[PDB]
């Protein structure tokens, strides 16, 4: 996991990514083909996304896509068998914002489709560390081509200076650096390189209503949720 066959070369104020360089990135589209959320492949049969994305079994998971306006890309449209919304998810506070999607049809891994790594519950990602987030969300307050942006992680204590008590333990902040995740990026990945491999540290969750690049974005903290992910995959 976490090692793209096509190496990446380094959302408001982001940049266009190298085609296929973020192989675990998927697009969640409704039956009309409308992109509404991002997601990350963790293996051939499961996708991790945000619980607030409100995915249903009528929605479709699209893997291997780069330019949503192109008809010549060999993409994979995968049906969803079951939606596992974390029972700890609190829609009022948006805490524990994670949902697992069990695919009815397994994804076919290739040079452009593969899995991201999950961290250990005890893994530490220090404030100041520069990570990357990707998605097809608005670039100005959606773009056809996949965007990317590097941004720093903040500590929860420092994040509270911005969001106060809205910041919970199962959340992690990043940004306030000139870039920002925005509507349509939700459910997508916030990855950091650890020991040579890209690890899923956060899931785009919420933030500034205007996608302000001076305010930090809030992501679901994967280290606080990985135990649930492990339990779910094991029992299903």
């Amino acid at each position: 996991c976490g090692v793209p066959a096509i190496q990446p070369v380094l959302i408001v104020n982001g940049e266009e990514a190298v085609p296929g360089s973020w192989p675990w990135q998927v697009s969640l589209q409704d039956k009309t083909g409308f992109h509404f959320c991002g997601g990350s492949l963790i293996n051939e049969n499961w996708v991790v996304t945000a619980a607030h994305c409100g995915v249903t079994t009528s929605d479709v998971v699209v893997a291997g896509e780069f330019d949503q306006g192109s008809s010549s890309e060999k993409i994979q449209k995968l049906k969803i068998a079951k939606v596992f919304k974390n029972s700890k998810y609190n829609s009022l506070t948006i805490n524990n914002d994670i949902t697992l999607l069990k695919l009815s049809t397994a994804a076919s891994f290739s040079q452009t489709v593969s899995a991201v790594c999950l961290p250990s519950a005890s893994d530490d990602f220090a404030a100041g560390t520069t990570c990357v987030t990707t998605g097809w969300g608005l670039t100005r307050y959606t773009p056809d081509r996949l965007q990317q942006a590097s941004l720093p992680l903040l500590s929860n204590t420092n994040c509270k200076k911005y969001w106060g008590t809205k910041i919970k333990d199962a959340m992690i902040c990043a940004g306030a650096s000139g870039v920002s995740s925005c509507m349509g990026d939700s459910g997508g990945p916030l990855v950091c390189k650890k020991n040579g491999a890209w690890t899923l540290v956060g899931i785009v969750s919420w933030g500034s209503s205007t996608c302000s690049t001076s305010t930090p974005g809030v992501y679901a903290r994967v280290t606080a949720l990985v135990n649930w992910v492990q339990q779910t995959l094991a029992a299903n």
